[PDB]
């Protein structure tokens, strides 16, 4: 798949130098590291102004996850959140993170709180992890979401432990999102 | 395997995306479907009025890529020429009858398949995950939103999405999934 | 990392196989299903009226595969022990209810899910080759098979199939899976 | 996945001394050849006793389809053909071959008239073929599908134009088959 | 392998292309007939009155992405002219005799062949992915379109596709494939 | 997936206990030199009984197919050919070179004298071939294919240039095979 | 790498397994796991009275493979002598302490531990196919047998798999992992 | 998969032009070779403002830590250390090496001073080290985190042996950073 | 392991002096760089001289007679200048220049035989067929001839031998003109170094 | 390229007349193949004289530690033999035969170094803390030194040296006890040559 340039930089340059964010693969730790690094330039140059993170995911791992969670929470700017395609695990917990009111999803977007299995560090693989730090990372994960859709968290695990997506208006009544768009950004 | 353009360097395909022509001539995969959205979103920054144009020639792809592209499509505000050059399969026929009605071409030697041919197992395949509610859910998708797009029923679309054939330019006319032929730059005449 | 027994000579799985005894220890595949079925039919063409005993350690597998070595259990006229060694998940806890009931066992900490891990896309994964009408029929046949064997409801069979969680060898018992909890070659008391 | 061994020669081996060949996977060039050697070896060991066929696989390609189909013909013995798991493209061919009356299926068992797309030729790949052997070979799938299941050719090449699969119970109805078993050979 | 020139620099295709020059000397296939259709929609951007040129030195290629390269050549206003440098064999051929008539010319020890060596079964995939109906109808429409570049009748066409030998310049011309033979830039103005 | 035979061997070697061969891949250097231990074998063991050879073969190359040809042609005992499935270039020649009236095919079974590609020595798929050697191991096979069919070396030639397959029936009329087959009592 | 005994012949572990003895000298994966069960059964089958000698010398491994073969040790109904020579780590200290009380030997340079080096996610694939809660039932299933084994309480066995070092052999015997250090036969008759 | 910023340049130099250096993967010798070109480039530009080092590290090997380490107390100017998502053995390390007051943690961050696996040098995951050089690296490391945490050198060494982490909190007791901030205005 | 030299790689340089450079074996992708090379300096200035560096061990002849053709169908003079080794393919290049101005350096090794495993071309997969190696053949055969002046017959008999000639019997076999050492254009005769 | 010897490989004949091999780096599964001949040695007959041929590079202290102590768990005598050379945890295991039965051949080269990045072992994915890297090399050098007669500190001090020693100085060294030349179990002296 070619990646094509814009007058030069590629095109996710350019859509960055738009303040636009693209989060379409598998959250990994390289892909959260320069996920974390657009976020930091984003908000050396600009402080206030809003941030837009489009997400297309499959899913990913906790730990990669958490680091985005916590440097989009360290930023002072809003963050509109848009999924398009799927958003799974991780993917569905950066869609709940962004600012309340502006987190959208396309009509036919498909939303999971489910967890990969192999989905808990993934430094190498999935593999580093003990027991302890299973449990802190799952319920650190289990109280983010919580308090992102409003649910509770034995709700939250719950549902964590179905495989089954939910729909925009499924994930409006979720707490997940907030609104359907089929029109550019708040339209 | 890559020509450059100057008239400051830059690709073929970002001169063409510079006229607001986008390319789908490979399978729609997940890497493929977060390129056509970044391309299309940057068209949208650039100016949501004027008109894009989406040339087609895949072999097929994935729903969930597919149906990414797709809800992108409808995102935009502008009017969407969509153009099959070669084969437009599966996804590929989707988004060719995604476009704009009026403005949704073939090129004369043209073939459309609203079949997928293998694999009908759509989803990322690096780590393929998807089961019953969601093979349902993704397909019903799928078959809605080509009987939307083409004028068909939703009976009529899966009776035919489950025959493995491709129809002409004329065909793809009378189908509802393209509306005019063109052998020149000027949109020629439909229905031959 | 393959044993030997001469009392002429033969792998470690052929002698258990000389016993009546099958093995099933990694994914059902279509290779592994085939293998299987070899094993029973020639189980069965030796004396089809001895017992057969099936060891069950296995992460899961295709449909396609299950289906075919499940039909080969109900096509012997022999009972058929099955035992839970380690885990039964997806095809492998559907072969493990397939047994004959009251024969039926598992190790006391043995893990046993009727949900498929992941990639709920069951089919030949060389040429993956399925679709909407047969993936609707191939996790109906399923769904039906696991409420025949452990004496569920197709809908209950279907919700809990949807949720990723293991059970224990007691609340195997419970729903239906195994019968009996086996902690020493005498078939020990179940439900503990 | 090993392959056991019985008082020695492989598991294969004991049941090709039962005089049951079987047919588990993708059709292709050397496993016809296989197929047929297997044949003329049972033919030569006692033409007359009956052939038994277990049928496995998703597919293949017509030439390898029909030099085994040439081969079953060949044979003046009769063959029972045994559907487990699928009998797609080659693998439904296969299994309507058998002598009528002899062609059973178990109860989940799935046919497919339908052909892989690139079930041409599969020398290497699919690759090496002309217009007017494509129309050939097509042809001769086509009628020899027609006289096995009794069907005329126009509705063999409808229907293997069509991708969906057949119970064993449509199998019987549409001429594939004779008998549904759930109990050792004609019983 | 890459040269470059700087005229701040671009490849040598790169400059051909400024010059409108497309060189097509590879076996045609998806990805290379993607690159040409991209070249000839921008060279029709850039001026759509203006000549094109075409070098060819393709072994073979898929009627695919052959139809697709000829469909986007008859899409263009502006002339076409086509030269056989070394071979022209298969879709190679087709495209040589697409060019505008009067404006095909061939090398003095060029070969062109209609005939696809090595066995045809064109595929949308790489390793080809077709059914045989629409192969069938593929080479139909192949034999259809030399009969119309050629002039001679697609019972010949056929007869001759069926026919692995090569031609001459001389025979190509007097076959209706090309129109002249050029070893200087002899005629029609000396284009390129 | 090669099964045995109870003197444990394979299913190729109990079917070479019976004085069969098996020729079911491209006619490569490493198969010739395998079917010519085979043949010489099976002339040792017996010269006088006859030999079967079934033949399902895509191709090849001139080298290899001409090896096998004269090592056929140099055994005394009669050699039935059998075409199951497909029987082109080397093949077909293989086919053809069994001893006349002994050459058989199955109903369905597709012959063609032309080679699809290259048409090169093919020691490997990397060539090792002059223009006078290329002239010379073509005419040795047009020589051979007119002797084995009837036909004339112009006709071989030309039809050695058309990619096309033959059936039985075609074939018989050819002089590619004797007589086709559909029952092993139809065999003399 | 393999050596044979003609004692007509079987490799040197299927000799010693003639004798009744086992190794478990690798990582403790699922293929290992399903062979040495393969191995306890065939042993049970010939004898389910004599002793079983199993010699450990195990880096580590996975949980569902140590509770299968746990399992396994725990339904024969012989004695099982673990000897430890090298090293017993995670799974191997498992399965050296999960022998008959007073037949857990170690040679006197042995380094046993309790801990899973490297990180445990303890997986039935290769590279790990779990849950959260299934992982963390697994610990508690391997914490409560380790106390069983060794005496020591569920607490001091957590807290110890948390803790990265080695014991040596006294150390291991005040533990209760073991029950003697032998530098030559010394106890029970001296059976391998 | 790496973003540009308009002077092009990829992401990771603009934040070092910035003055911000990132530490998001296992501490290699090239990644600790690139790490400290970069910090030399930062002390020529200016040798008194102050860096920012991100690090989000699973380990690494006590040589690379121990020349990242040396390399940021040669510099004269302030470092600010932020732990965002894992510090864990050598990432722990550079993370307390900051100047103290400037070692920041979020909210979720986890650390450790244990390596979780083959505590080796670790040229390239096949070692070079022989037993003095071992006990004197593992030495090195255990004074400089007792003098980064205020830890006693037998309570690091006792740690380091258990495979657990710590929360923000439980990092900030242990003077392995300051403070946890969730919000830029918290950095001083 | 390209060096640069307003940036371009050192071949870009040489081209910019009209320099075009034959280092490997004629290939069908070397083929379309040389013949890409070829239109460019032809559309730039179609009447200056063209250098053409040959050190080419063989190649194909499909490729070789493209090459042979684009380089006939140039209106400007075409030096060649064999450095290292020229055979096969090569060699028929290197006679390609207008006569007078094929050169060869001292040590110059030149064979007009195709080497090991000789045919019309087309890489990994051949493409060969009875008639085409005929006439590939007889092409090659009669361009040699007229390049070199020798009779086709004995271009034929000469190609059959695998020898290589050097500078000199290059000369008296017509495959070159002059021998440059040291110098510009300046024979092997030393009556002008 | 092992040939055979009723059918047996060359090892497993040797393996009769109780003869092991250990002619590669003690690794583990080297380490596992050589204990189950060991333990087959034993179970056959635990009191006849067992022959360890010893021409290895190296190894890791898990595996040579796991073999020594196997070596010392059987009851019968254990003569070793150095051919070739034996370093590291080769020149541990040779060290560990019954005394006055560790043989070493003229031209045979013996180090007690651990060359080139040494450890515990477990191959690619290393395992090693610090307690047990003084631990495991505290054992080699006390089992070095019980078997050399050196004190542990000449034992540590001379593994820090990266040099080979003759069969003479292995033998003042305290590593062999006899040099086996020409014949069988006859010293350097060559008064019985």
């Amino acid at each position: 798949t070619l990646v094509p340039y814009v007058v030069a930089m590629d095109i996710y340059s350019r859509l960055l130098k738009d303040r636009i964010v693209m989060i379409g693969q598998e959250i990994t730790e390289p892909l959260a590291n320069t996920v974390i690094a657009q976020l930091l330039f984003l908000m050396s140059e600009d402080p206030t102004k809003d941030i837009q993170i489009f997400i297309n995911s499959p899913g990913g791992y906790i730990t990669a996850g958490l680091a985005i969670y916590d440097t989009i929470r360290f930023l002072g700017c809003d963050v509109n959140t848009y999924c398009i395609g799927q958003a799974a695990s991780m993917g569905a917990l950066l869609l709940s993170a962004g600012t309340k009111g502006k987190r959208y999803a396309l009509p036919h977007s498909r939303m999971m709180i489910h967890q990969p299995s192999g989905g808990i560090i993934g430094t190498s693989a999935d593999i580093q992890l003990q027991a302890a730090e299973i449990l802190t990372l799952k319920k650190h994960l289990s109280n983010i979401l919580a308090e992102c859709t409003g649910q509770s968290v034995e709700k939250i695990i719950e549902d964590s432990e179905r495989d089954f997506f939910m729909g925009a208006e499924e994930a409006i009544a979720y707490g997940l999102i907030d609104k359907v768009i089929s029109s550019a950004k708040e339209t």
